[PDB]
């Protein structure tokens, strides 16, 4: 059960990762992304964390781009009260790898290839899909062109 570190307060996992929460507790997460339309919000009931679904699925024609915002919004709340964010999807991780590389583009400064690689690094098994890698792409020169 590998809920991957990528910052020390921003966690990558597929379904089953998302699934151990006496990790989540031990890792001091407080916030999940729960990267799909039909998984549930594990541990929802609970009322243990916060939760925000993108509701996308893994396919040529799913608009991720239209999430990074909210999605980078969601992160930096957990980070300036000093808690952890799980982001997760399913097997293969297309999904959340996506949000996680775009989040790393834009508050690490990092090129679009040079995210890929620290996450791959990290997470050595990440399913691709080139829909998601072209709106990377555009998001890099959105960046380029832009402030921070
Ligand atoms: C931003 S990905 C990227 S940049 C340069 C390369 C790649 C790459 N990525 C993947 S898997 C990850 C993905 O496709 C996502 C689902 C996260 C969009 N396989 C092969 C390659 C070839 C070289």
């Amino acid at each position: 059960a590998e809920l991957t570190p990528i910052l020390p307060f921003l966690f990558l996992g597929n379904e089953q990762d998302a699934q151990d929460l006496d990790t989540m507790q031990r890792l001091n997460i407080g916030y999940v992304i729960n990267v799909t339309t039909h998984l549930p919000l594990y541990h929802y009931e609970k009322g243990l964390f916060n939760y925000k679904r993108l509701p996308a699925t893994d396919s040529n024609k799913q608009n991720l781009r239209q999430y990074f915002e909210e999605a980078f919004e969601f992160i930096e709340e957990a980070h300036q009260c000093g808690k952890g964010l799980l982001i997760h999807c399913q097997a293969g991780v297309s999904r959340s790898a996506t949000i996680v590389i775009a989040y790393l583009m834009k508050h690490t400064r990092m090129t679009m290839t040079d995210a890929f690689k620290f996450v791959k690094g990290k997470r050595p098994i990440i399913s691709p899909n080139l829909n998601f890698m072209g709106q990377l792409l555009e998001f890099e020169e959105d960046l380029n062109n832009g402030v921070t």
